[PDB]
């Protein structure tokens, strides 16, 4: 895989941001991962970390998987980077998200995130408190 430049047009919750890709505008929808909708538990809070973590950043790059590169809904299906540090991990390791939505053939980074995920339960945190 390798990492294309985008900017930042607004983050919108957890585990959606749109942004500028290719001067085109585009919502992405963040690779395997699960955030509470806004109306939920800890869905704020996954919102905030979000949104600080792209809007904060010098330098946004997506990743495309193998797979498919949009959803059913036009959603475009990447990792997300903010100046080199993949926010579907980050989200992940503080108990914001669970794993979640893997098919075969857009799973590149299951793993790095399944490590993520253990290290987040084991600290009970946030979700898993
Ligand atoms: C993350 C992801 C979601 N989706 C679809 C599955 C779910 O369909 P349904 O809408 O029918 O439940 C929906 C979950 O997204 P949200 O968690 O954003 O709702 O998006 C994909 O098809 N591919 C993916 O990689
Ligand atoms: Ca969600």
């Amino acid at each position: 895989l390798h990492k294309e430049p985008a900017t930042l047009i607004k983050a919108i919750d957890g585990d959606t941001v749109k942004k500028m890709y290719k001067g085109q505008p585009m919502t992405f929808r963040l690779l395997l991962v699960d955030t509470p909708e806004f109306n939920e538990k800890y869905g704020p809070e996954a919102s905030a970390f979000t949104k600080k973590m792209v809007e904060n950043a010098k330098k946004i790059e997506v990743e495309f998987d193998k797979g498919q590169r949009t959803d059913k809904y036009g959603r475009g299906l990447a990792y997300a980077y903010a100046d080199g540090k993949m926010v579907n991990e980050a989200l992940v390791r503080q108990g914001l998200a669970k794993v979640a939505y893997v098919y075969k053939g857009n799973n590149t980074h299951e793993q790095l995130l399944r490590k993520a995920e253990a290290q987040a339960k084991k600290e009970k945190l946030n979700i898993w408190s």
